[PDB]
């Protein structure tokens, strides 16, 4: 069993104990990641502080030469990280090459989108005559340091969305991926100690979380905590926060609204893509589609069909459908289906189940009596909710708890965007499947989505603070 | 008992039981609040929560309109509110009415602030080429329900400075001001319903903290928390706030660093204005002095000198230092007084107190052993703590748990802007006294003084989230 | 004859020569502007400059009230204005009232956007490592002095559109009304000089600009030349201009191109209404009608009757078609009329003129031989030109030496902006006619329409430039 | 003789005639270009038009690629285009080889700079109830043909900023270069060559200026004039621009303010490396030194000495100080040491020319009577002249009919600031010499010297255009 090492303080480290990470698709030992103990973590944020002046202190051009650097790296080893990633957390091997491709943009996006951040010079004389001659130099500046905290569905490229954005303000990361996925994280990490960036700016923590999340998060040595993973983990995380910023992206049960007047084709073709996507296992997937009835026979005839055609297999064969993360994870899904069909949904596809791969199942007639209707089940199945009117759909909508995104297929624009605004989501794509898509423009959730604003830009707003210098003009 | 109501989904309602407010110079009757239920708290929130959408569809300009209006009634009443303001508090009758002014400023500034804010436009083409035809609209939104807290030392101005903003961008508000200072908010709560806001767009509550603090502020109806107060109280809201948007501005030592080329006139007039303004009981007053020692005598005593001018009395008579708002507070700072002597600080001026009526007290000398060098006083007691380098004055001012606001007093502004840099605070300001001055300026706190960035235009945004519409050009 | 005066630092003065104001409707004396020499041109200049400074030195707030007062005088006075300005300009007097409203609310939004600017600091690290300790503050400045000239048909709201945001930025205005018109500028003036702004920082120029114009342009005095006017004089000034910043607003002949899927009903509302408001003397109108052949006849009988519900008539009975401004503009229109009708185009309606009276017209089958397709008439004549795709109605579109404004009317929004990026126009305008409308948007002309993008916030950063203060943090 | 070619539709194309270009300073033939005929400009330009549309329809990051790829090819060939740019304008080596890396620095610039440019979406409903609904998307568009003109003694350099930023925003250029100096545009021309840049994107023109000059300018196929060179020329392409955009960065006479309290050598250093850069051949640089009397014996004592310091020669020798452009510069360089000698100014340095290359002359007592005082000598002749208040250095500078930079050197910088409110030019250096420096910043001239403002962020805004699409929300 390879046996990788954390990087700490310019270092790779081991621990007095591991893990060992398995392929959810074979079985295969892939190695084994350090346990950190507490004071390991302590020696990670000791570092990191310890680092953090000089690193500021660096101008924005060097900080995004070191970043440029990594992706170079990432782009010149897509094939070796897409490689175990693709193994690690059993995603297609082509996607997963892509993953890092994507990882590598986000960071020399970063990059110049951080070091063109610029201040303002506000007007005493705006507010009161009698401080015409007092401004306000308002400059940004990093929070310190930043605890970053990776999903198993896109280890690499959600820790690279959260590092870049702040070390190119300033920040130091404390980058902590998913145990399964700690492999793909530490490789990431291979970049950052190959870049040459200083010792203790970027360093990374290994160990189940269940054991020393708490303490990473609760540390006093952290002043920002960014993280993408479960509702349930993110409502910990907000309370252990206390009052210092965090960035939260969690789950999601994006609705696609289908009205009469829908191009049938095109919204039938980015459902299936959306929802099947990864077996399901994406937070902005198109999980539960509110089609008008007149429209409903048609549209799920089309996604039946083009269910059909989807690859069910390993990741290796690069097949839409492949095993999901792990047992638990089909268990539950497994648990939504047998509630949907005993309170009478009708599956259109075939329900089957063979290890962790579980086939792609359209449900229709599903009601909000239904577990499926709401719960995000991250596997391979998507509900069918009929409905007579937008405004119903427009409740059912924002009855859920989630709100990362929605989906609004019809031609009448003008509407769309009128019920866009009344969605409780972030964002709302037109005649498109949901998706975080491109970078640059904004990604976050509304209720118990998320908190904070995502999206490069955003992202570096979000971890970083105003210094604001005042004085008079003589 | 003259008996205020709060002022509820467009009525004034009493409660069950009251709380008797009585003058603290003085210790006269006021009148009294209500002592609202849990059950009272939930009918405001469910009352603004069932008038935010009408209250969102509105026009900006509409939403604009409204506030002018309130301000315009704050304007016409600054002498009634002062008045009361002035017995309520024990702050001066001049700058009370002074408080309710910069509070119409305040919410007329915001109106128009947010009528024009704008909503960005980004391109798909800017991060892949495949998306080009691809562009995100995005808007500000309201965030929805806003809970805001006021202190006792300015229930009217740090009010209006939450509600306005808030109020502008769509929110709708439950104002809760401190019990010492509750006839204040509910005469400010006079002036939103003259003007006639729609029912339920904005509301009061009254209570004691210590027994429905928790409960207005754990409520699931409250998007956003607002709150300005004791470090002690910021920090359970914090937990309390869990995953939700929070506002906190909190204590501060704000300390005056002085080097050796200062203007010792200048730099005398500015911290004796900032450390005694309103007894000391101010978030960014000066509350410590970092003075080189090769002037730290001369500027002593100009200090002294100037601190013997400042008359001492009741607040109708306008005086510079008025009784404390409490006994538990004068009794707090009598200990601070009191260990400082013992302990061998040098005391410029005789200990006196004379029921809740503190004399302004000067000390020189004061080590780090002493804790009047970190505990805020919130009293008329000033520390001076002399320094042999820049870089000490630096490490004392950053050691403090609390970082809102800082001075620097020199002739060297190219090395202020260096020292400020350093310096772990919000805002710095160069050969002035500390302060929240001119409030389109941004206003936040490092460390435990604060959390989010405040200031008309920050506020708006921070009490907005965003809403991104996102479909491809033909 | 009622004598009207310039207002001069702060005087109201008379000329030697005076210019015989008529009634265009009625062709009733309404009374006299002066007609300045050159001279007294020269005098308005240097007082203009002399006040300069004194005006900069004020806080923005302090300006913003003297225009919030103007503004006021303005809502005060609207009828009075009003009525003027409607026998002036033969504009419905309804709609005279509203150019005077329309005319405060510019101001006053003028006002609070102005105080608003904001500054930037550039950060020297963001282009080269070396320089990270340098820093660009960068304010806004006024440009000077501002030479302002409306049109005749909205000499008061062109007037103030120009003016208030060149006054709140910090320059001093020169106001060079339309002589058919110059009665309502100097009615405005009157506003100004009672809102007590300080002597010499608004002042009014009259004569005939065949005499005066080039010298009021060309003198070295001017620092911006904001203009609206027609494109011949637009060009003329041009050049005048030299290096010098300028604001030109010019002809149009906007088109509204009409889909196969446009809401007809909808679409001939729009199409009547921008048409022939005030008798097509818009630069914004309809001026032309691209349809597809397919919905061509349909759409035709739809404004075919609607332009027979139009009143015609005197200004005082708010007629929709009016009188034009003067016998010049409507024997050109009549001669564009008889030019189509002589060339074969289909008229829908009668040609009769009565004195300037010229009665809504509307041509069919407009062929691009016809001067009809081309020239802007700025009379009540529409020219309805059959396409056979929306390439071809882009083509005509954009063949035009005009490119103002333009209307698509269609089903299909995605295709809609698509069509609107190749349209070589200002502002596209999707199921509405176009216009100017809500000032606070941008305003611009493509090619021959315009120079420089108006509307509010953008004309405050056309009339101000930028002064960047550069150093060192040491 | 070497015959270089002129870069058109992406051929390399020569004419019927030609221009041969000679070394500055050792007369050597360095080679010939082409001299265009005015068939052969509207061949370059009828090219341009034709693939600026395909030019835009591609998406910022591949645009920016291309950029990127041109940066690269100049670094690489650095030294080999240096060596010959050095030769053709006379300026040092190493110069020569920094103006190369300076382009290739705001070429990468300004592609990231410009993948960034964002749009806005204004709301109806901020200027009028009834249009709430109503919002304007608002995005920029490049104007199309961009005439680029750059100066000779930074032909790489100056045409590089003004290339790229029109570039990457979507317009296609047309580069002339000055004749003195084609053979370097030429070489530049090669890089954009290499990087593949669509046939017709990029092009460059040929010619005399005083032959082809107005024509290539009063072309109507030219959307946009980018030009940096004299204010004779500039003049005339203000009226030759007509009412279209333009970009003029002219000639200026940057003072030097000194005040009683400066740091002496300091300000010295900064003296002499501003005044005497290039032989002064530098339109931001200092040429005129206002200051205090009371420093001005000590000051110009120690400028005197460091200028005896400089070296004198050829460019091969990276000398301080280089042979001038030309015989006539240097002939009007010497006219203006002669009157300023012939009116009792004192030159403490040897007046000496040798062929074209005039040593350093530092001129004392310069009265505001000598033609020195105002006129851009564009030689390395500096003039020292002593007044007796700030007020008049102010008014001195201000009196100059040049307004680009100026420096003030003090140790109060609260009245280097009030000071640099007061003088009219674009940027203010405190405690430093005037540069253009770091092109992220704002660059731009007051009165004569200049119309636009440049700097990567500034030159993109400034050669864009805005497109807004208006539609009702529903
Ligand atoms: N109730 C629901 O609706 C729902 C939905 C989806 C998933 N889940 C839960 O999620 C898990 C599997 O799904 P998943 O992998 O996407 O989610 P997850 O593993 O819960 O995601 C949480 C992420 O946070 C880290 N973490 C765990 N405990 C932490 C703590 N105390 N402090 C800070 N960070 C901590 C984890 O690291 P490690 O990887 O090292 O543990 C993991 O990367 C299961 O336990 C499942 O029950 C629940
Ligand atoms: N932790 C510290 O560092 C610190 C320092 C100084 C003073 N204090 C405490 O502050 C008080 C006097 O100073 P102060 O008036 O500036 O501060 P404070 O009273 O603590 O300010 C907190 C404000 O929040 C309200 N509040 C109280 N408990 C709450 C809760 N659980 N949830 C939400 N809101 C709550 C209060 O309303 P009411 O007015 O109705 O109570 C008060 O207006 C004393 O009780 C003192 O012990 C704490
Ligand atoms: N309506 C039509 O169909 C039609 C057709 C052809 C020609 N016209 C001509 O257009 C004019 C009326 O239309 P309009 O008012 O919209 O356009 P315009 O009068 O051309 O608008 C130019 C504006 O600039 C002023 N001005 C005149 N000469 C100037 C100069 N040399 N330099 C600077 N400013 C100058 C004018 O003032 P004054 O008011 O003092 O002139 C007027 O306010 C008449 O002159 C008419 O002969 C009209």
């Amino acid at each position: 069993t390879k046996q990788y090492k954390n990087y700490v303080n310019g270092e790779w480290k081991l621990s007095e104990n591991e893990i060992k990470i398995y392929e959810p698709a074979s079985g295969a030992e892939l190695g084994s990641v350090p346990a950190m103990s507490t004071e390991e973590v302590d020696y990670v944020y000791a570092s990191a502080k310890k680092a953090q002046p000089a690193w500021r202190a660096l101008s924005y051009i060097e900080r995004a030469a070191y970043l440029h650097k990594v992706a170079d790296i990432l782009m010149r080893d897509k094939e070796k990280i897409g490689a175990i990633l693709s193994k690690e957390v059993a995603k297609g091997y082509k996607s997963a090459v892509s993953e890092v491709v994507r990882t590598a943009e986000i960071i020399n996006y970063a990059a110049e989108e951080g070091l063109r951040m610029e201040g303002e010079v506000l007007e005493g004389g705006s507010f009161e005559a009698a401080s015409k001659k007092k401004i306000a130099v308002v400059r940004r500046e990093p929070v310190g340091l930043v605890l970053a905290i990776s999903p198993f569905n896109y280890p690499v490229n959600l820790a690279g969305s959260k590092i870049a954005p702040a070390l190119i303000a300033g920040n130091v990361i404390a980058f902590k991926p998913p145990t399964q996925g700690s492999i793909s994280g530490l490789l990431l990490a291979e970049a950052f100690a190959e870049a040459g960036l200083p010792a203790g700016v970027f360093n990374t923590i290994t160990g189940r979380g269940s054991e020393i999340g708490d303490y990473i998060v609760e540390h006093q040595a952290v002043n920002f905590i960014n993280f993408t993973g479960s509702t349930g983990i993110g409502e910990r995380i907000g309370k252990m926060a206390g009052m210092r910023p965090i960035m939260l992206a969690l789950g999601g049960k994006d609705s696609a609204i289908v009205l009469e007047d829908a191009d049938l084709e095109l919204t039938a073709k980015n459902i299936i893509a959306g929802a099947f996507g990864y077996s399901g296992q994406r937070c902005t997937a198109v999980k539960r589609v509110l089609v008008m009835e007149s429209v409903a026979d048609e549209l799920v005839e089309k996604i039946r069909e083009k269910v059909l055609a989807l690859t069910i297999g390993n990741p290796e064969d690069d097949a839409d459908i492949t095993p999901l993360i792990d047992t638990k994870s089909a268990d539950y899904v497994e648990g939504l289906i047998n509630d949907a069909n005993d309170k009478g949904a009708t599956a259109l596809t075939e329900i089957k189940r063979e290890g962790n791969l579980i086939c792609p199942i359209l449900f229709d007639k599903v009601t909000t009596d239904m577990r499926l209707a709401w719960e995000e089940p991250f596997g391979p199945v998507l509900p069918i909710i009929r409905v007579t009117s937008v405004e119903e759909a427009i409740e059912i909508s924002n009855k859920s708890e989630y709100g990362l995104q929605a989906s609004i297929f019809t031609n009448d624009f003008p509407r769309a965007f009128g019920i866009a605004e009344q969605l409780e989501v972030g964002t709302v794509h037109i005649n498109n499947k949901t998706q975080r898509g491109t970078d640059n423009f904004p990604f976050l959730g509304a209720k118990k989505s998320g908190a904070g604003i995502q999206g490069v830009k955003y992202s570096i707003e979000a971890m970083t603070t105003v210094k604001s210098v005042v004085f008079d003009i003589k």
